[PDB]
């Protein structure tokens, strides 16, 4: 089907400029953010189910998935979590930022380490550190499943999916790596880092490893 077209709140697109672009060496704190947020929505998805419980049904098991597609250049992020709706997609996404993006850049303008963002609520778009291009997948329960797109610009493109596997409920961050972060397709790479920043965890992180067999 065909895409729509959003704006991004100017102050986003601000922040995206700012860290796609950035020299900051520290880069691999992006995974430290996305987990946070998939374990957030997973918190999410256990706490609404206390009282709604057939919400777990479309995906009973809660975990958090690393899948590197070397061939793509991608690595994905997947969870398990409530997901979001188009309308929650574009909000979310596009324009609840803004507050947090601003206050961030001024703590930037001092002398703020970039690892701070998360503190400022806008980790998310941390992955600009290592990617210039994301389609986040994401399937509510509430919603069919749809695929927001962004490549750091101003604007950004929500689309029906007809074209990813199913997610039974939950968001896939796809990351699209630039061509000299490559080395966060690696497994023992990718394993250092979380062992590194997210220790306290309380959903399992699972490593999607694509080996030849000999
Ligand atoms: C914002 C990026 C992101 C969002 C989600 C997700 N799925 N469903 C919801 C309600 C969320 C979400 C939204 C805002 C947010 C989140 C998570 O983490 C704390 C900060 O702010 C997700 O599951 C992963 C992910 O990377």
């Amino acid at each position: 089907m065909a895409s729509e077209t959003f704006e991004f709140q100017a102050e986003i697109t601000q922040l995206m400029s700012l860290i796609i672009n950035t020299v900051y060496s520290n880069k691999e704190i992006f995974l430290r953010e996305l987990i946070s947020n998939a374990s957030d929505a997973l918190d999410k998805i256990r706490y609404k189910s206390l009282s709604d419980p057939k919400q777990l049904e479309t995906e009973p098991d809660l975990f958090i998935r690393i899948t590197p597609k070397p061939e793509q250049k991608v690595l994905e992020i997947r969870d398990s979590g409530i997901g979001m709706t188009k309308a929650e997609l574009i909000n979310n996404l596009g324009t609840i930022a803004k507050s947090g993006t601003k206050a961030f850049m001024e703590a930037l303008s001092a002398g703020a380490d970039v690892s701070m963002i998360g503190q400022f609520g806008v980790g998310f778009y941390s992955l600009f550190l290592v990617a210039d291009r994301v389609q986040v997948i994401s399937k509510s329960n509430d919603d069919e499943q749809y695929i927001w797109e962004s490549n750091a610009g101003g604007s950004f493109t929500v689309t029906l999916d007809e074209v990813n596997e199913r997610i039974g409920r939950g968001t896939i961050l796809r990351l699209f790596l630039k061509d000299d972060q490559l080395e966060y397709l690696e497994e023992k790479r990718i394993k250092e880092v979380i062992k590194r920043h997210s220790e306290f965890v309380a959903y399992p992180i699972q490593l999607v490893v694509t080996k030849e067999v000999e």
